[PDB]
């Protein structure tokens, strides 16, 4: 309603460009979501979030700031949400998923860079995103080359705190990352004016753990045949995890899981039991980058898992409680270092994660999907494919960007792969 | 002569592919080097190295191995040559510069990756390079994404020791890198069977310092007008630093510098005093990647410096002596961490390095040149160009690969830039 436009003006949103970004979303969401039959009734909450994606939650974040709290924007699962949450402040994940802002990003970034990075840069530099406009700080991290060097540029438009993630997981790395988490905690305390204590850090941990546990519950339900829910609906929910209130989100996710239990009991699903079941592995797919799932599932397959950070790598690992602040900070650091991202070397644990999901989810085929110019995941795909093919697990390597130019060629290749199996 | 082919057979070189790689080099070297007038007489040593590039030095390395010494191959200036040299073993830098092997690299690497990496991989996996075939070990490093993940694959064909370079230069990083250097020293001691002591580490330091000091002497001579030597000849010498015997090399480099002193005194050069003087900044240009210099200088310009690791970043910083092994290892670590590579964040020191060379070398224009898909240098070029243009220093951003397809478009763009100034 009009009060959203009122808030966008206050936030110095470029109203005309922002309207252009959202303009095609309603028809896309009807094609890929609303007109698709057999969807759980409990998808209505998430559908309404999408319909008001820059409305109610942006108002909440703005009102939090009037109460003296802060809004932190992050781009990686390694940044400790628990520490931000402990202070009463908000954490939002703003990885880009939109072709519309990629040109704006290219005004300061190379064209041959990950479109996640280019899209995010474009949102902020042109003031197109109400979330980016309500953020107080960005927390950057030293993962891939493009992100690391992009923060140096972005810092000119919004303050970027750069967390140094190590590149191995040996003992020296683990201690290094512990110290990085301590330095970040001190930064959060200073910007918020709220000191961490045993009580508030325990509660921050519990709040984020409860969100991960709901998404984990949902992921496990997908092991059933027939698939009780289309994977594209789960991708959407995993995407929305990065914007929503953590407690409301966890509640609505659990409401959905209840309805899916009903389905699994009656043997009801969204697809035939003979429908090929697909595991996606690779890079995160931020909202509204629905292309790959929509092609797989429009072709009669069903995606039953995502081994990605908008997916399993986000929610698998929970923080282990500890008795004091120092122990809780150590365990928060330890939780993030369980994430088997391709920026680490070696990364053999991710392969065990993929193979474990293949077994657990009764997967007929693995699609390895990584964004164009993502070099960590592009390179690592060779060793991943080799072990999957040694085990005669069907394997398709796909790469794309946020544009629609290659929809046709991707569609054919996916169709050929699903026919083969 | 025939004894080179004898050695290549012993080394399991693919003789037919190796002949194909070298086949076009003689005519290219005549066009770009031998038929170019006004070259110092002392270029004859380096010319003869090129003519026998897989001959005499490969024999020396092979004979060193029969004497119980080892050959280490490296791909980054951060790897401590001084520690290898201390044991009597050899260090050779095998960064790729050749289109010919890029396809072979793509049998296990993505096409959208740095051609330096693809070319090196192809040399080893197809056994085309006698240096790679005589190497005992590769020392890899965690710099760019493509190198880091490529080592995991390369390790299957030759043992790769991976050194973890940090991503910032804060105190925690400096101590981390010190420990990495200690762990590397222990690896070198174990593989060579030679323990480091005060005497042999002091001598390793002196030997590599003397090589850096000769290249530094040569770089400083280029500040003169008219330019006493074409920059393409200096690029070649800087490239050959990574293969040659360090003591012979330093001697022959100094012989050249003497002859250039003669020229500078008589006011003699290779170009008119009115010829535009160019500083190249960006990624290293490994042998035989002569394309960019040859275009600049064929168009009437003269390259007077290279702010690259085959160039100034290699030789600027000398190791500070210390009294004991522990102090020498600390200072060896400290020397490498002075290198202002774009894999570090921030990297404002490299900009001061560029601006310092602009002043010192009386530069009329800066060409920023980075290899295709090198994301650290590609991204950082934006901040570099901004400060140079704020100072109204003429600035041209160029990117290319090892192919010849774009010679024409590069030639025109370079010509337009040199005309403008």
């Amino acid at each position: 309603g009009a009060d959203n436009r009122e808030l966008w003006k206050v936030l110095n949103v470029d109203l005309e460009k922002h309207d252009e970004f959202l303009a095609p979303v309603p028809a896309v969401y009807r094609e890929l979501f609303l007109n698709r039959p057999n969807r759980p009734r409990a998808m209505a909450y998430f559908d309404a979030v999408v319909g008001d994606i820059h409305g109610i939650r942006v108002h909440e974040l703005y009102n939090l700031k009037q109460e003296g709290k802060k809004v932190f924007a992050t781009f990686c699962v390694y940044v400790p949400e628990e520490i931000i949450n402990a202070t009463g402040s908000a954490c939002i994940g703003l990885c880009g998923g939109a072709q519309y802002t990629v040109p704006a990003g290219e005004t300061v970034l190379p064209r041959n860079l990950c479109p996640l990075i280019k899209s995010a840069m474009g949102f902020k530099i042109e003031r197109i995103c109400p979330y980016f406009q309500v953020a107080d700080y960005v927390v950057g991290e030293t993962t891939c080359d493009g992100k690391k060097k992009a923060w140096e540029i972005l810092n000119e438009y919004i303050p970027v705190y750069v967390m140094e993630l190590p590149q191995k997981k040996e003992e020296r790395d683990r201690k290094f990352w512990e110290e990085e988490i301590k330095d970040f905690a001190q930064f959060v305390e200073e910007k918020t004016g709220v000191k961490l204590n045993a009580e508030n850090l325990r509660a921050g941990i519990e709040k984020i753990n409860k969100k991960r546990k709901a998404l984990k519950r949902l992921s496990d339900l997908r092991k059933h045949n027939p698939a009780p829910i289309h994977g594209l609906d789960v991708l959407l929910i995993n995407q929305l995890a990065f914007f929503d209130d953590p407690e409301r989100f966890a509640t609505k996710v659990n409401e959905l899981c209840d309805e899916l239990e009903e389905r699994v009991a009656k043997g009801e699903g969204v697809v035939s039991k003979d429908a090929p079941r697909i595991l996606i592995t690779g890079t995160p797919q931020p909202i509204p980058h629905w292309k790959i799932h929509a092609l797989i599932e429009g072709a009669g397959g069903v995606v039953v898992g995502e081994e990605t950070c908008i997916g399993e790598r986000y929610f698998k690992d929970l923080v282990e409680p500890a008795a004091d602040v120092e122990g809780m900070l150590k365990n928060i650091a330890a939780r993030s270092l369980k994430v088997n991202c391709a920026c680490f070397t070696p990364n053999t644990g991710r392969l065990e994660d993929i193979l474990s999901m293949v077994q657990k989810l009764q997967v007929d085929g693995v699609i390895h999907y990584s964004l164009q110019f993502c070099q960590p995941y592009g390179v690592e795909s060779y060793l991943v494919g080799r072990e999957l093919e040694r085990r005669n697990i069907p394997f398709l390597k796909l790469e794309s960007d946020f544009s629609e130019e290659d929809q046709g060629q991707l569609k054919t290749r996916i169709e050929a792969f699903l026919e083969m199996i």
